[PDB]
């Protein structure tokens, strides 16, 4: 009947949070009961979704987390449920969905650190029953590495991109609408930078490489980058760069879709990033891609020639040339464009939220 | 009732692909259930195919590749099977059919790569192993048996298995019409096709550069055609650097072969290596003349057919230079070349396959 799901914090425009909801609401489908415990929920509770927030708090988010668990454990302990699935680290799950990378590894490159490691070893140790939902191969063999997890509590998903972004039958419509809205002419070369957290994201990089245009293209090219970030920071860097004109950091926002068909290129090279459900997004709607090959699914675009991948190690040099060459050939972003809506059609990117509720449920 | 098909990728465009659909499709018919694991399936699955896509990926292809194999057999040992044919060469394959070259040969020609490689070729080849073989290429028989001393009672040599619509048809002169209209070819030009994903491979690199060095008059006149998966970066920077953007496409892959064939008036494949060459043959029953490396496993059949010419090793690139432009020049050549073809296609056994290869999985 009652499935519970934890995660520390609900909004619609996370990476996590967009997972969580797609299984949530697959179960639900399959006709079971959604009880979630979160210690914060922004935007529209679904029909049906039981949504407990708790009623405690810390100004250490470690302490929070623990009583957090303590809560939630002793509400479960009252009104028991047939299966927990988490999506953070933490105690008492029966499935954990693996969004975060191994945090030990991590360690490695005291209350604080005690908490997160100890929460990471309540799933990962082979003295736990918890089932791990990965969706990076890269980081698999760092939890062995770590916990000696068995081979056996891993079950690898595919991607589970949303219908909303592929490209719809009135695409150009949309582009075009998004393109007047924003002032674009058809000689303006946008580029996106989407997703909270610029800094990891490598902002910093996408700035330095459109500031390292040559003139002609450097004339031509913007940058709209999109997330919950405090642009404060960035500023400092787009002013000395001289860039105030051609750059815009704005929140968080529903509308992603309209970006992804009105831009003409996604920018995205991350220092890190375990998957990169943007990456994706952008090929399923047809933007061509640049990203760096440390993101889970920057292979997805060499795959489907949908893009141009820069390999490790980085080079701002390297990212500089990559970029003037992508933007000076049209014809090339005309290919990449059609290649990844041809690859959209067939491939396995949608699939995660059926494969998560059917490990689930059994 | 269940037979088990296993292949690391399927997809149209490929011949390994469209062997494996032929015998598969083969078999239902003769009232077996169908099973197929795979790494990834691009298209539809036909009706009353279960199609196993394994969760298993991995930084190193070679060891995905061995999760894949314990995966398979896990599902294996719970829902067993009558029969199990493999078209990539692992363990545990009652039949492997040998769509691929003899690797340890190639090495030749530690290393993580190698040993899984080379561990899975020897897993069929062996002695010991009790896989039945089929065999595509003839040539490629004598090398696994000079690696592995595999037994020749365990090769069964099978015909192509070229389809239908290959074959020129009745209105053949219509459809070539309507193709060059179509890419605006008038009478004088020549059209050159390069047909099939692995452009490097297949030595895209040696057919525009011989279309480049091509005598002046010649050369104005010549365009070529490639069609295929690859990126095609790195064969457009050639293009600029021998300066023929203006005469020359290359196509993502498509399924309309037949009229390029048709339209064509040489079909070139100047390969590095290939097992067969299963366009080598699309050509020949399309009439269309071909230029071939004798490295290809079917370049004999071009020989055998007076269909065209194969140039001998060692390659050397002023060797196919002269012989392209000797095979565009002599337009009598060519007609006799595409009338050979034609002959040859109406008794050669090129298209039974997949009756032949049902035959020996089923007994
Ligand atoms: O204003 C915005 C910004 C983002 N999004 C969406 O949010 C998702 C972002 O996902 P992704 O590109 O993967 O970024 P992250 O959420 O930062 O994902 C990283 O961090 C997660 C942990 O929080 C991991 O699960 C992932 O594997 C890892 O790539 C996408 O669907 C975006 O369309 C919006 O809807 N609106
Ligand atoms: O765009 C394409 C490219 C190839 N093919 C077919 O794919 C096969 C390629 O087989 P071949 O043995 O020539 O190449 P391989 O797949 O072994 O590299 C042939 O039947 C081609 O006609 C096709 O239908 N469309």
């Amino acid at each position: 009947a009652t499935l519970a799901f934890i995660l520390y914090k609900y909004f619609p425009f996370g990476g996590l949070q967009r997972d969580f909801m797609r299984i949530a609401l697959e179960c639900q489908r399959r006709g079971h009961d959604i009880r979630v415990y979160t210690l914060i929920w922004e935007g529209d509770v679904p029909d049906g979704f039981e949504v407990l927030v708790a009623p405690v708090r810390s100004i250490f988010n470690h302490r929070r987390n623990e009583k957090f668990t303590a809560w939630v454990r002793a509400d479960l302990d009252r009104r028991p449920v047939q299966r927990v699935i988490g999506f953070n680290k933490m105690p008492g799950l029966d499935v954990y969905y693996a969004a975060d990378a191994c945090f030990e590894e991590k360690a490695q490159t005291w209350g604080r650190y005690r908490h997160f490691a100890g929460y990471e070893r309540a799933v990962f140790d082979p003295a736990s029953k918890t089932e791990i939902l990965m969706i990076s191969e890269v980081q698999q063999p760092l939890f062995v590495k770590h916990y000696g997890t068995q081979a056996e509590r891993f079950h690898l998903l595919p991607p589970g991109i949303s219908q909303d972004r592929r490209a719809p039958a009135n695409a150009a419509d949309v582009r075009a609408e998004f393109r007047r809205e924003f002032g674009l002419e058809e000689d303006d070369l946008l580029l996106v930078q989407i997703g909270s957290g610029f800094k990891t994201k490598g902002l910093d990089r996408s700035l330095k490489a459109l500031s390292a245009l040559p003139k002609a293209l450097r004339r031509r090219t913007r940058l709209i980058a999109i997330g919950q970030d405090d642009p404060k920071p960035f500023l400092l860097q787009i002013a000395a760069l001289g860039l105030n004109d051609q750059v815009q950091i704005l929140k968080g926002r529903s509308d992603i879709p309209r970006f992804l068909l009105g831009a003409d290129l996604l920018i995205h090279p991350a220092y890190n990033e375990n998957t990169g459900t943007v990456l994706l997004e952008a090929l399923v709607s047809g933007l061509p891609v640049l990203v760096t090959d440390v993101c889970g699914y920057a292979h997805y675009i060499a795959e489907a020639d949908a893009g141009r991948v820069l390999p490790s190690p980085f080079e701002q040099d390297s990212l500089n040339r990559l970029l003037a060459e992508m933007l000076e050939d049209a014809p090339a972003r005309a290919a990449w464009s059609r290649n990844g809506l041809a690859y959209a059609d067939h491939a396995d990117l949608y699939s995660m939220p059926q494969r998560a509720a059917d490990l689930i449920l059994g």
